[PDB]
């Protein structure tokens, strides 16, 4: 049923709320039985939002492999994700690490350090050329090379350096800077336009290890940004575009991070991004 129509459809009859309540019920439950143990409890930002066991990311450290962070692979999409929490005081370092270790090109940052007047994750990149930042935990150093501030978002270039071998690579920063504190955006055409900008970077590409994509709990504005991706790569690639059921990839999604998508909300915007994308 052609998405455009079925939206109509929900507007008309105002049964959002409806629909994302049957996508909570019908959602996957795997065990996060590593994510509760308690040497992990200062790991973690939030209580009631963790990693399956299946899906979870491992640190290549024998200490402790724990970061809260999930591998989102869509096979018929043929695309891969990480979906993390934004890093806490105590994970900036296993953060970079894990960017290391997974051969990542790109970080996609979808909240501000500050939002209603509180801190939703870590000051972790550095803000001046001449001040680097080293995680003396990961033995990794990180420097800002360049920046480049626009309207509704902000593209840094970073050198990440392993300190152990000094091999070196370039990160790719996009921070979305104009989600606001409360709802929704009124049109999806900057967030589209967000979209692109990573797409052309090669961030997204099948030559580097998957994107690391982040908000607060890595689930609501992280969930909405691989939605929207899948699904237009999906139109592309299939005979009959209007096949294309944005409900089933999201529980198809789910079955790999718990919550993704947090608001009826949010998922009208989902639906807003991948209608006006398709024209193009
Ligand atoms: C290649 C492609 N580029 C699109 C685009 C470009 C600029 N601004 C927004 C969207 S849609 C599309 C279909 N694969």
């Amino acid at each position: 049923m052609e998405m455009e129509k079925e939206f109509e459809q929900i507007d008309k009859s105002g049964s959002w709320a409806a629909i994302y309540q049957d996508i909570r019920h019908e959602a996957s439950d795997f065990p996060s039985r590593v994510a509760k143990l308690p040497k992990n409890k200062n790991r973690n930002r939030y209580r009631d939002v963790s990693p399956f066991d299946h899906s979870r990311i491992k640190l290549h450290q024998e200490d402790n492999d724990y970061i809260n962070a999930s591998l989102i692979k869509m096979e018929e999409a043929q695309r891969s994700y990480i979906l993390t929490q934004g890093p806490l005081p105590n994970t900036v370092g296993h953060f970079w690490e894990m960017v290391w270790e997974q051969k990542s090109r790109g970080v996609v940052m979808l909240n501000r350090v500050m939002e209603k007047g509180s801190l939703k994750c870590a000051q972790y990149w550095p803000q001046k050329e001449e001040k680097e930042m080293i995680f003396e935990d990961t033995n990794l150093k990180l420097t800002l090379i360049s920046e480049d501030i626009k309207s509704y978002y902000t593209v840094r270039q970073l050198e990440l350096e392993n300190l152990t071998t000094q091999e070196t690579r370039e990160i790719l920063h996009f921070h979305y800077t104009t989600w606001p504190d409360f709802g929704v955006p009124e049109s999806p055409a900057s967030f589209l336009n967000f979209l692109f900008k990573v797409r052309e970077s090669g961030s997204l590409s099948p030559e580097h290890g998957p994107v690391v994509v982040h908000c607060s709990a890595g689930i609501g504005r992280s969930g909405t940004f691989c939605l929207a991706d899948t699904c237009l790569l999906l139109m592309d690639k299939r005979k009959d575009p209007s096949s294309v059921d944005i409900k089933k990839v999201l529980l198809e999604m789910r079955k790999f991070r718990m919550g993704l998508i947090q608001t009826a909300d949010q998922l009208r915007f989902s639906y807003l991004a991948v209608i006006e994308g398709a024209k193009f």
